């Protein structure tokens, strides 16, 4: 591998063990992947972090009752942008109607750019991604990897 | 003010936000900000962080039973360098005995840097700081402000 892979193959495998933990212990949480459209807009609507990445780092952030827990963490050029920011909701009739504002969140930004954001339900614990307007839902731990390592390819 | 006072009155003022709202919940922190004196052996033990500053992310970061909440936070300047850094234990016989392993690490710090330590303790809310291998007990908001201010 090059220096440019290892660091794609680390970030995803912290993502990867955050998300497991997360899931574990029914926290909500989103996270959304810059790619070729701009996030800027979105990014300063929350707090500035510009962070190395860490599964450590990603889960301190989720951890409910606490002031970055509410809000997107956005990731650009393989750090954590900044946490608690603003995504636009979706109006899809489309979306599966038991879940609430933090998938809604996630499929609004995904209808507007080209990003992958991950979602973990607080209400079971299941992971989600939502791209180009879809959300798929109830992904084991491979399916994630797979969908992570094609968005970076 | 020039920018580079500017930042560092955000960074007093964001580092007194998170020490207060932690030492209102008993929320125990370690927070050492280097100085003149280089601490990269330090900050490489810990998670690396590289982090704008925030009371935000401080408050997060100590967070009980966390991945990053157990050992140091370590700031360079405007920056969260690392999280969850070792600091050596002081010896000293001047630390009150009740304390425990941050009042410890923080002084054994402040044995070999001029760095400025600043704790809260998990018992009792109380806000301290190691400067110089002395331990500066029970300050008020406004001590630790002043202290900040000077160091800076
Ligand atoms: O209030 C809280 C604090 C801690 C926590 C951890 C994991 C899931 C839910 C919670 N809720
Ligand atoms: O992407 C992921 C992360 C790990 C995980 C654990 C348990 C169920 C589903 C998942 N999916
Ligand atoms: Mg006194």
């Amino acid at each position: 591998p090059t220096p440019v892979e290892e660091a794609q193959q680390k970030t995803i495998e912290a993502i990867t063990k955050a998300i497991n933990y997360m899931a574990k212990r029914r926290i909500g949480a989103l996270l959304t992947i810059e790619r070729d459209t701009g996030m800027g807009d979105y990014i300063e609507t929350g707090i500035p972090l510009n962070a190395k990445v860490s599964s450590e780092l990603l889960i301190n952030i989720f951890i409910p009752n606490t002031p970055l827990h509410d809000g997107a963490v956005i990731m650009k050029n393989n750090e954590i942008a900044a946490a608690a920011c603003y995504l636009p909701l979706s109006e899809s009739p489309f979306i599966s109607k038991e879940l609430g504002t933090r998938h809604r969140a996630a499929v609004g930004i995904s209808e507007v750019t080209d990003s992958l954001t991950i979602i973990v339900s607080e209400e079971t614990g299941g992971v989600s991604v939502a791209k180009n307007g879809d959300l798929h839902r109830e992904l084991t731990e491979e399916a994630l990897k797979e969908m992570l390592e094609a968005e970076f390819k």
